[PDB]
RNA sequence: GGAUGUGAGGCUUCGGCCUCACCGCUCCAUGUGCGA
C-alpha cells in the first residue's frame, strides 16, 4: 500500500513501461565489464541483471533493504539467460546499507570497483535524514578500491515533498534536512568523504521528465593520497 | 629540428598554481650515404 522506501513491488512497470531502461545508453560497458561491481537498492533487478548479462562484470551484488522485491530478482534471472558467466556472476541479498554507527562506516574495507547508487539517495534521506545519508556517502568510498567509481543518480529535492507525509520519522527527517541535492557535488568530494573528482555524465531519457535524472561518476583516486 | 591537448573541482600575488579524471605515452620533418 505505501511504499517508504521507494520498495514499490511493481516499478519497473511504470518507469520503463514496455521499453528499454534509457539509462542503458548512458552507463559504459567499460565501466563494469571484468569489475566487481555493488547495485544498492536493486529493487526486483532489471537494471542489475540487463548489466550482469550483457556487459560481463567479474562480479555483480545487487542489494535491497526489502525481501520480497530480492526473491522477485532471483526470478527474474531466468529472463535474462541465453564464474564470470552469466548467471554465475550475479547474487542478490537483502539488508540495509545504512550503517547506525559512524565507527560501523570507518570498519568498512574495500571490495568493489564500481558501486551503483541510482534513485537510492531520496529515500536514505528520508528514512534516515542527513546522517543516514552522510553514512551511506562514507561507506561507500570505503567500500571502493582506489581507482574505483561511484555512478550515483540522485532524485531532485523538489521531487521529496509528495512523499513526507508516509510516516513521522520521513516527515520529520523531510523539514530537518540540511544537505540538499545541489550540495552532493560537494559534500562527496569533501574529505569527510574523500572523492578526488567527479563529472556529470548525461541526464537519460525516459518516458517521464520525472525519471530524467542527471547521472554522475565520482572518482576514488588510483593513488593512496 | 618541430609538436602536450581536454574536463571537473579548488586556489590565486591575475603570472599562474594544486588535486583528480581524461587523452596520449607518440606523430611529423629530415641523405651531398647505399644500388643486393
Ligand atoms: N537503506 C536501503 N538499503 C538498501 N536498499 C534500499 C534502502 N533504502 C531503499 N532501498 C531500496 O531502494 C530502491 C529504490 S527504487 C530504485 C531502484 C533501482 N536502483 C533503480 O534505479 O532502478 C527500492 O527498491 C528500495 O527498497
Amino acid at each position: 500500500r505505501k511504499f517508504q522506501y521507494g520498495n514499490y513491488c511493481k516499478y519497473y512497470g511504470y518507469r520503463n513501461p514496455s521499453c528499454e531502461d534509457g539509462r542503458l545508453r548512458v552507463l559504459k560497458p567499460e565501466w563494469f565489464r571484468g569489475r566487481d561491481v555493488l547495485d544498492l537498492g536493486c529493487n526486483v533487478g532489471h537494471l542489475t541483471l540487463s548489466i550482469a548479462c550483457k556487459w560481463g562484470p567479474s562480479r555483480m551484488v545487487g542489494l535491497d533493504i526489502d525481501s520480497r522485491l530480492i526473491h522477485s530478482a532471483r526470478q527474474n534471472i531466468r529472463h535474462y539467460l541465453s564464474t564470470s558467466v552469466f548467471p554465475n556472476n550475479v547474487v542478490f541479498v537483502t539488508g540495509n546499507y545504512v550503517l547506525d554507527r559512524d565507527d560501523l562506516v570507518e570498519a568498512q574495507t574495500p571490495e568493489y570497483d564500481v558501486v551503483l547508487c541510482l534513485s537510492l539517495t531520496k529515500w536514505v534521506h528520508l528514512n534516515w535524514g542527513d546522517e543516514g545519508l552522510k553514512r551511506m556517502f562514507r561507506r561507500i568510498y570505503r567500500h571502493l578500491r582506489p581507482g574505483g567509481i561511484l555512478v550515483l543518480e540522485p532524485q531532485p529535492w523538489s521531487s521529496y515533498g509528495k512523499r513526507k507525509t508516509l510516516t513521522e520519522t520521513i516527515y520529520k527527517n523531510y523539514y530537518r534536512i540540511q544537505l540538499k541535492p545541489e550540495q552532493f557535488s560537494s559534500y562527496l568530494t569533501s574529505p569527510d568523504v574523500g572523492f578526488s573528482s567527479y563529472e556529470l555524465v548525461a541526464t537519460p531519457h525516459n518516458t517521464s521528465k520525472g525519471f530524467q535524472r542527471p547521472v554522475y561518476l565520482f572518482h576514488k583516486a588510483r593513488s593512496p593520497s
